[PDB]
C-alpha cells in the first residue's frame, strides 16, 4: 500500500487506516460503524480491496453523502458500497444487524474519552458542508458499562452487540492508548475477544487538550504503580505520566504532549 | 376478565403479555406470587404450558390452589417449581427454564410502587382465605429479598440490578428464549433498551402506560441520577422521564418533578411503565 | 478408600482448603488446566491424589514452569509424564498456547489473587497485573481478577468446569453471584475456617459495611468473620477491627471455600 493513501491531516484516521490495511480486508465483507462522509469506506474499497463494504451512522443524512463521496473517490469500486440507511446508533436497527450478521469484519473509530477535543465540532461541520453543500447525535453516554471507568463505554457496548449478532466476525477498532495496552486488551478479553494490536503511532495532542480525566484516573489506580501513557517527544522515547504531562503544560503553555493511538483487532475463539 | 385499574403496574404487565404472543408457548414466570399472571397467561394468552417459581417457598402451593379456582379448566398446564427459588437458582427451576420459549417477570426494582410489599402481603392472605385456611400473618417473606449480591451489576446504578441478574441467567440457561419484563421507566427508554442490548438481547417495547405515582413517593434517587457524574468523573447528561399529565404530553425531569411537589405537595406526578421483550439474535 | 490426610498442605490453610476441594471435585481421568501453577505442588497433588488424566497450566512468572516441572517429576515420577505446562509469562490464559490447552480442558482450576488473600503470599522468594481488572463489576468485592478469568474460560472453553479458591468474608451469596453473573452454576465443594494473620488489614471489608449501595441509597451488608476456630461466634468486619484495636493479638478467623462453576449445559 502506498503512503499517499493514508489521511495526511489527521493522525487518528491515519493510524486507523494503516491498521485497516494491516488487517487484510481483501475480498471480505466489512461493516463500518459510523461511516461519516465515507472517506474510510473509499479507503477500504479502493486500497484494502474489500469485496463489499456496508455501514451506518447515527446521523441519517450521512449515508447519502457517504455514497456521494465514494462515487467520487472510488468510482471503479463504488458499486460495492451498500450503506444501511437511517439513524443507526451502533448497529441497533434490524437492517444494520442483518448486514452485521453477514459481515466478516466490523470496523469503527468510535467516540471515547481522550478523543481530540475538536472532533465533535469537526464532525458537525463536516456534515453540514456536505449536507448541501453539494446538531446531533446525541452522542450518548453508555455510562453503565464497566469500561466506561476508563472512558471506553461506547466501545464496550459495540462489542456486546457484535458478539451477539456476528459471533464469528472480527472487530477492528481505533483507540487512544493513554490508559495503556493492558487495559485496552482487557476491554476485548472481558467481552469474548482475543485482542491483537495491528498498528500504533505516537501522535501530537492538540494544545490546550484537557487531560484531567487521565490525571484523576492514575491517582485512582495506584496501590507496579499504574501510570497513564503520554510522551514528551514524537518518537515516544521520553515517557510521561498524566501527572508529569499536565505538570509540563502548567509551566510551559506551549509544551508538546504526545500519546499513542493504536488499532486493535478482537477475534472470537 | 377485568384488568383491575387499581393496579396499573400489573395491568401494564398483563396487557404486555397479551401482546407478546404466548399462545401455544411454554412460559416460565419468575415470581409467580399467588399465580394471577399465571392464570392470565393460561386463560387469556392461551399459553400451552406455564411454569414458574417464587422466592417465598409458601407461594407455589398457594398459587397452585389459586389458579385452580381462577382457571379451573386449564389449571393444569401449570406446573410450578417448589421451594424458595431466587430468580431461577435451583436445578429444578433451571431445568424448566431451559425448556421454555419465554421467561416473563415483573421483578423488584428501584421505582416500584412504595406499597408493593403490602399489596403482595394482602394478596397472599386473601388467597389463603379463599382456599379455606385461617392462618397467622405468615404471609410475609422476611429477610431475603436480598439486594446485596446484585449490587455489583452495571445496571444497578439505575436500580435494575435484579433484572440484569436475571438476564445473565436466562441467556446461559435458555439461550433461544424470549425474556419479557415489566419496567418503571423513570430512568428513560434508552437506558431500559441498553439493559437488554448489553446482555445479548434485542429489545422491543410491547406495551406502555402512563401511571400516577403515589403522593408520598420519594424520588430523590432519580434526582441524584440527574446530578451524578459519569464513571469517568466527568459531567454527564442524564434526564429522567416523569410527566405532569396522565396522557404523557407534559414532560418533566426528576429535578423538575421534585420541584412541583416541593411547591404543591399534592401535585400529581406521573411516569411510564412499560413491558419490554428481549429477543436473542 | 482412605482419606488422604497426609497429602493436603499442612503449611497453608488456603492451599489446604483448595486441595481438599480439588479431591472432592472428582478430577479422576480428566484433562485439567491450572492457572498459576507456581511451584507445581498442586499439579503433583492433582496427578498423584486426584488421578487427573492430564494436567497443564501456566504462570505469570516464566521461570516457574520449569521449576514446577522439576517438582512434579520429583514428587509424582510415575505420573509426571502427564504434565504438560505452557511456557512463557502467561497472565491468566492470555497466549495462544495457553488458550489452545484451555480449550481442550475439562476443568480449569485456580487459587488466584484477590482482596483478602494472606498478606504474605505476595512475597516470593521464588498481582502484579491488577489495574486492568479494576473495572470488573465484581472488583467491588475484590474479585475482579477472578471475574476476568471467568470471562475468558467461557469463551475459550464453554464446556469446562471452573474450580476456584475464595476467601469468603464477602459471604457466599456474593461468591455465588460471581458465577451466576458470568454463565456458571456454582457449587461450594468444600470450606474451612482459617485464622487470618494477626495484623492483617481489613479496612477494605469494613468499608464494604459502611458503604452506600451503588444506587445509592441504603445498603445493609455485613462481612463474615469469626471469633473462634469452629466458626461458632460470628463477627462483622467492624466488630473484628474493633477487637484488634482492643487487642493486638486478638484471633480473627474467616471462611475459605472452593467453588465449582459449572456451565449450563
Ligand atoms: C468524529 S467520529 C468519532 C471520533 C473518533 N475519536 C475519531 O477520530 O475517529 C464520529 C462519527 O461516528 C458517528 N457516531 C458517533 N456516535 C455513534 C454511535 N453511537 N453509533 C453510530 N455512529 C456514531 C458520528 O455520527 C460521526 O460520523
Ligand atoms: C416482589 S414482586 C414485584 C412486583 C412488581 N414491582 C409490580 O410492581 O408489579 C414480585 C414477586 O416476586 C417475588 N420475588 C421477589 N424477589 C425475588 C427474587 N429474587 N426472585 C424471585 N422472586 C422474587 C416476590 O415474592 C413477589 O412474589
Ligand atoms: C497471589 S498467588 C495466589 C493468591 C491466593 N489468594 C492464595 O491465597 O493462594 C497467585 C499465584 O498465581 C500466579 N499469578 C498471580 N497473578 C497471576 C495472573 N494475573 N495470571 C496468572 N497467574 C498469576 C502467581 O505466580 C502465583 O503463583
Amino acid at each position: 500500500a502506498p503512503e499517499f493513501a493514508f489521511d495526511p491531516t489527521d493522525p487518528w484516521t491515519e493510524t486507523f487506516q494503516r491498521g485497516l490495511e494491516i488487517a487484510g480486508l481483501g475480498g471480505k465483507r466489512v461493516y463500518e460503524v459510523g461511516i461519516g462522509t465515507g472517506i474510510n469506506v473509499a479507503f477500504m474499497l479502493q486500497i484494502c480491496e474489500a469485496a463489499l463494504v456496508s455501514g451506518s451512522d447515527l446521523d441519517p443524512r450521512l449515508a447519502g453523502l457517504a455514497e456521494r463521496n465514494v462515487r467520487d473517490l472510488a468510482p471503479r469500486r463504488a458499486d460495492r458500497f451498500h450503506p444501511v440507511e437511517g439513524a443507526v446508533s451502533l448497529i441497533d436497527t434490524p437492517e444494520a444487524r442483518a448486514q452485521v450478521g453477514r459481515s466478516d469484519v466490523i470496523v469503527g473509530c468510535l467516540p471515547q474519552v481522550g478523543e481530540p477535543d475538536d472532533v465533535r465540532l469537526r464532525a458537525f461541520r463536516t456534515a453540514q458542508a456536505a449536507a448541501l453543500a453539494a446538531h446531533y447525535y446525541p452522542w450518548a453516554e453508555f455510562d453503565s458499562y464497566p469500561f466506561n471507568s476508563v472512558g471506553l463505554g461506547l466501545n464496550e457496548a459495540l462489542l456486546r452487540r457484535t458478539r451477539a449478532t456476528a459471533p464469528a466476525a472480527d472487530v477492528v477498532l481505533n483507540f487512544g492508548a493513554r490508559v495503556g495496552s493492558a487495559v485496552l486488551f482487557e476491554l476485548f478479553e472481558a467481552n469474548g475477544y482475543v485482542p491483537e494490536k495491528l498498528h500504533s503511532q505516537i501522535v501530537l495532542q492538540h494544545a490546550g487538550t484537557d487531560i484531567s480525566f487521565f490525571v484523576a484516573l492514575e491517582n485512582a489506580l495506584a496501590q507496579r504503580e499504574f501510570t497513564c501513557e503520554f510522551y514528551g517527544d514524537p518518537e515516544g522515547a521520553t515517557r510521561l505520566s498524566a501527572t508529569e504531562a499536565q505538570a509540563l503544560v502548567d509551566t510551559d503553555s506551549a509544551a508538546e504532549i504526545y500519546h499513542e493511538v493504536c488499532v486493535i483487532r478482537g477475534r472470537p475463539a
